[PDB]
Parts: structure tokens; C-alpha cells; sequence
């Protein structure tokens, strides 16, 4: 019994479900009531959903250790019997984002300037744990260059994936082309290694009477312009967010061409994920970019 | 606009949001308050949103005409412009089902036993009109046999959208090994049509002071005991539940190899729904049944 399991497990006397089931695409939340307060627990029964839900914490601490956002507190991962784990964490009063975009716009500037201008200062593209895109880990192995990183540990690891599900001789073909062109949309340019969220989709960000809040990130130290991708691809975000965002952080030059290789990876994902439907906007994206 | 559109097809001065719900994973949800009283408002914007809320308002008018079960009464089924609909439905005070979960088990017993013993003449399986599991339109053709209908209209029609998004060979190699089997599942007992909710999950029920309250439904004439198995893949049920309903229909021989033939139709359908996550859990509950 999962409410069994939670009192024991958080230690309350109290546990009442309030609300209705979370409304999640990779695991199954449900808000409980407890006598410290109130929790969220995201349940997911695959094999290895510890190692999903480690990574989220990472994640999520790697966030909280910079102080500019504010995202729920891990609390507990619990190894579920039959498989699968549980992930506890801090519940939140949340409401879609919308009058906090702008506050958001400017923490989200300030968290990728974070790791540039500190103390202690991570020189190189990755992390130090595994995180899960969806479903699907990735590789975070560090790298000194962001489009060795990208292209090693994002677009091709998506395109092997594909090749092994779907064999797919089209995207292997594009691939060879677009793989030697990457480099041309990053020269002349400073890339910084950045903290990323890692899926800053309108779906993971809400706010509060404080202020804005996000959640559920897949971090890694990438470049800045990669996370903005998922915001922009899937809509959702007020015109504020970004106009807040790119008053602290420019455009800069050729971000409409790396818009597309960002965007791309996003597609690739979609298509491992949910298949066939997200063939043509990742094949699509990649004969623009050879175009 | 919608917020307009709505105050202008109920035809209330006052529409106000209580609740702040932003509810389910399907549609979009909000409680209003108006002049005749509280609504519930489900809103999708995909095409054929107007098919998927005519399809639950059958379901729930074929509840209600029971008078067994607590439903929420369909008020009106709106095309939005911009595509997509909105459904408007009565209002419930719900809480999560815990005390009356023994209840609710009895009240779905005589739900599935009104056909056999009612003024309910249905000896065939199907539905007068189509409902859809999720956003998946269903074919609802009566038919005489059941192992026939659910391995057409369900099973088949999962597959043959998986195999259309995915290629999957393994899906479709251990498929074809189980059509072989399904007939043996059933141990030749005569299979009497029930009205089913046909999504009771423990999200998609609650409860009042009064008693249980069922919800969100996508209903047909099928085995009875294929309701049972959402509910128990995905927890929330407490035991009592199960008890109460087992006291009234008693499992038949050969119920728990049916019970993973019917978890298996949820698995396929969380992969079209929700994409390469649930193939493990459909392809292990395939072997399974194999083995
Ligand atoms: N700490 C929290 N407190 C309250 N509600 C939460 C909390 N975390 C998540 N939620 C709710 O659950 C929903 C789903 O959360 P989340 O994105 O983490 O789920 P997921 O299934 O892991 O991911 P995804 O939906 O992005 O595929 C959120 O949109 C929000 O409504
Ligand atoms: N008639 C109602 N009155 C009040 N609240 C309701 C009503 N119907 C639904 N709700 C609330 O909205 C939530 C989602 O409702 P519902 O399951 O019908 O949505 P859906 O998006 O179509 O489906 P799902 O969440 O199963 O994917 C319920 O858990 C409940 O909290």
C-alpha cells in the first residue's frame, strides 16, 4: 500500500490526498497531507526510476545551491516494492505562469550567468550525474567544447537510439551531411558553460503569490541558448520571459540558426519517445539546416 | 475568450473561478460559479475534441439511466473557435475516495449486474455510438463474442496504431502468438454484457458526503471484469473496494490470466497515449501471458 508505505517512510501520523492526480506525462503524481505539511509524490514503476528520480534530485539541489530559483525541495526517494521507485518532495501552491513571466525571465538570466561570474568556477559542458531526458538517460560526461558536447552526447546519441528502434536510413543520411556543418554555426563565438534546467518547457514552470517557480529539470552545464529552445518550441510562455531574459543576456549572432539545431534535438527526442508522428519536423529540421 | 464564450452559452451574468483547478491530464478543468449554480468545464483544443466529449456525454447519460451510480450530469458540449470544444457538466464537491471505496465496490457490481438482471436486454457487446479512451476514438461494433470484440476493437486497434508510429517487430511478433492463446483464457464461460464505466481508475472516482462519485467515463457492453483492471494496475483502490465487489460477482475461472489481458489493453494504450516508456510493460505482460 502506497499510503502505508508514505506515513512510514515520511514518519506522520496524517496522510490525506487532496487535489486531483497530477497531471504528468512521464509518472503519476498525487498531493498528500502531512502533519509537518503538505507533499507531492511522483510515482513511477519502470525498473530504473531511482536512478530518474536521483538525477531529478541532483537537479534539483544543483538549482537550489544557487539561491536565484525557486523549485520544490526534494525530500525522499523510496524504492517501491515490485519495482519502481517514489519521489517525495516540498508541495507547492502553483498556478500557470503568467503575471511572474518577466521575474522569471530575469532568474533564468541569472542562473545561466551563475557559473561564469562565481566563485568556483566549472569549466567544462556537463554534469556530474546522470539525468533523464524523458525517459531516456543521457550521457553528461564532461567535455571542454559545447558543440563536441551537443553533438557527441545529444544529437547523436538521439540519432543511435533511433537507428537501433526505427532504423530510419533517411535521418542516417542527413546526419553524415549536417554533423560536419555544425561547427559553422559556433564560430567566432565565447561559449560559457551554463547550469542549465534542461526541459524549460511552459509544462515545467508555474508561479505562486511570491513569484514564479520551476520544476522537474534534466540539468546539465550547457549553453544558454539551448534551454530557451524548449520554451519556444512548445509555446506557453509570455512575450515578457523572453524579453526580460534577453535584456540580461543578448542574442547573440546566428542564434536564429542554433535555434534550429536546439530545436532539432528536441524533435529527435520527441521522436524516440513518441515515434513516427515527430519523423518529418526532425527530418524537416535538418534539411533547413543544410539548406 | 473562453471565459466570454462560456458566460454567453450558459447564459449567466456571473461566472467565477473557485477552486483554481487546472485539472486532468486529457483536457484542461475549471470549476465556475453561475447564476443557475456551479460548473465544471473540460477544455481541448485537438480536433476531434467535439467526438471525445460526445462520446463521455453518452457514457454518462448511459450511468445515470442506471440511477446505481452518482454521475455528473452533461450540460452542454461546446465548438470553440480556433478549434476544439469545451464541456460544460454539473459541479461536484468530491475528496478522494477512502471511506466509501466498500460502497463504491457494490455500486459497480450492480452496475455490471443491471444488464443481466434489469429491464436491460443488451446481449451483444459494443455501444450504440463511439467513445474514446483517452483522445483514441474506439470502435464500439456490436458483437457476439467477446474474446472477438476486445481483441478487434481493442487490442488490435492499440497494436495497429502502435505498429503504425513505431514498427515495432517485438510488439508485433509476440501479438500474433498471443491471438493464438486469447480464446483459451476465457475457459468457456458464457460471457454476459455489462455496462462498464470503462476508465475506472482511481483518479476518475470520489467521493461526498453522500457517497462515492464516479466520473470521466468512456463506457460500452463489455466482460465485466475488464473495469477491475485499471483499477488495480494503478492503485488507489483501497481492499474493501474489491471485497464488496467480489461479494456480489464472485471471479469466475481463469480470472487472473484475463486480469493481465486486460492490464495489458492499459499498457498499449499509456504507449500510444504516452509513448516508448509503457512498450516494456506491454511487451513483458505479453510474455507473461505466453509463458
Ligand atoms: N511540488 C509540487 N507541488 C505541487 N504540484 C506539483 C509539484 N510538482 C509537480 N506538481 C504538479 O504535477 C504536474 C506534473 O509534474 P512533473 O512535470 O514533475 O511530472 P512528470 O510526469 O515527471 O513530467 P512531465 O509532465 O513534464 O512529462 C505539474 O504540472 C504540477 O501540476
Ligand atoms: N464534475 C466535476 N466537478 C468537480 N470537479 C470535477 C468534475 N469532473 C472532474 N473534476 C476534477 O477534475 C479532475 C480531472 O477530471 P477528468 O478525469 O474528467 O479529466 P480529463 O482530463 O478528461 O481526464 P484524466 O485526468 O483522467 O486524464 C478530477 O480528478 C477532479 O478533481
Amino acid at each position: 500500500a502506497m499510503e502505508q508505505l508514505l506515513r512510514a517512510e515520511l514518519r506522520t501520523a496524517t496522510l490525506r490526498a487532496f487535489g486531483g492526480p497530477g497531471a504528468g506525462c512521464i509518472s503519476e503524481g498525487r498531493a498528500y497531507d502531512t502533519d509537518a505539511g503538505p507533499v507531492f509524490v511522483k510515482v513511477n514503476r519502470r525498473t530504473q526510476a531511482r536512478q530518474m528520480f536521483e538525477g531529478e534530485v541532483a537537479s534539483l539541489e544543483a538549482l537550489r545551491s544557487t539561491g536565484l530559483v525557486r523549485v520544490p525541495r526534494p525530500m525522499k526517494v523510496i524504492d517501491l516494492p515490485g519495482g519502481g521507485a517514489a519521489f517525495v518532495m516540498e508541495h507547492l501552491k502553483m498556478k500557470s505562469l503568467s503575471s511572474q513571466a518577466s521575474k522569471l525571465g530575469e532568474q533564468m538570466a541569472d542562473l545561466h550567468l551563475y557559473n561564469q561570474k562565481g566563485s568556483s568556477y566549472v569549466d567544462k559542458f556537463g554534469f556530474h550525474t546522470v539525468t533523464c531526458c524523458g525517459f531516456i538517460p543521457q550521457v553528461n560526461e564532461w567535455q571542454d567544447d559545447w558543440p563536441t558536447f551537443f553533438a557527441r552526447h545529444r544529437l547523436q546519441a538521439q540519432l543511435d537510439l533511433i537507428e537501433k528502434d526505427y532504423a530510419d536510413r533517411e535521418a542516417r543520411e542527413l546526419w553524415s551531411r549536417l554533423q560536419v556543418k555544425i561547427p559553422d554555426l559556433f564560430c567566432g563565438l565565447e561559449i560559457v558553460p551554463a547550469l542549465l534546467h534542461g526541459s524549460l518547457w511552459s509544462g515545467n514552470v508555474a508561479e505562486d503569490d511570491v513569484g514564479p517557480i520551476i520544476y522537474d529539470p534534466a540539468s546539465f552545464y550547457g549553453h544558454s541558448e539551448f534551454e530557451l529552445a524548449i520554451a519556444l518550441m512548445f509555446g506557453g510562455f509570455p512575450r515578457s520571459f523572453f524579453t526580460a531574459y534577453h535584456r540580461k543576456i543578448p542574442k547573440a549572432p546566428g542564434f536564429d540558426q542554433r535555434l534550429l539545431l536546439y530545436q532539432l534535438f528536441n524533435y529527435l527526442n520527441h521522436w524516440n519517445h513518441f515515434g513516427r508522428e515527430y519523423r518529418s519536423p526532425s527530418l524537416g529540421t535538418m534539411r533547413r539546416l543544410l539548406k
